């Protein structure tokens, strides 16, 4: 069971977030997962803290540590892909994502950063696979048709690449009214 001095720091933690400043909130989830050793929610909370700081590559570290205490945990997975692709470690990226998406295959935006991955990691026909997923999943989403249009355009389909940028064009007129 959680001990009282754990319910406090959680509770402090949340005051801290909720109140904007996430470098205070840091110190008390670091004494919350002193009490409370492999309990992963500290943990998982120390790394979306630390992912908001920009300390990008202190937050994966500590996502691995709540994956090596949950293999499954999809929320952590999810993070540090995103993460990992922001800080553009693309083929490490893409393993983490993949198992994302295989938790949560309806999920258009884990597919739109697994397309953005292996963008970056040069495989151009598997990043529009999968953007082209996110598009079906959420095609109302600009963002994600104005990728799907860049990656046609190198890709020399021309034809499909016009289709989507007249399709971005299309969103934007009408979200106004
Ligand atoms: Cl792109």
């Amino acid at each position: 069971a959680m001990g009282d001095k754990a319910k406090l720091f959680r509770n402090i933690s949340q005051r801290c977030l909720r109140r904007g400043s996430p470098e205070e909130a840091l110190r008390f989830l670091k004494l919350w997962a002193r009490h409370e050793k492999n309990d992963p929610e500290p943990l998982y909370q120390m790394g979306i803290a630390l992912a908001n700081l920009g300390d990008y590559q202190r937050a994966v570290t500590v996502f691995d540590k709540v994956l090596k205490l949950r293999p499954n945990h999809f929320m952590a997975s999810y993070r540090k892909g995103a993460v990992l692709l922001k800080i553009k470690q693309y083929k490490l990226a893409l393993p983490v994502l993949e198992a994302v998406v295989a938790a949560a295959p309806a999920d258009a935006r884990a597919y739109y950063l697994l397309g953005l991955a292996y963008d970056g990691d040069e495989q151009l026909e598997k990043g529009i696979e999968a953007m082209q997923k996110a598009v079906d999943l959420d095609p109302e989403e600009i963002k994600y048709h104005q990728h799907l249009g860049f990656m046609n355009v190198r890709k020399d389909d021309h034809k499909t690449a016009a289709e989507h940028f007249t399709k971005v064009m299309e969103l934007e007129r009408s979200q106004d009214s």
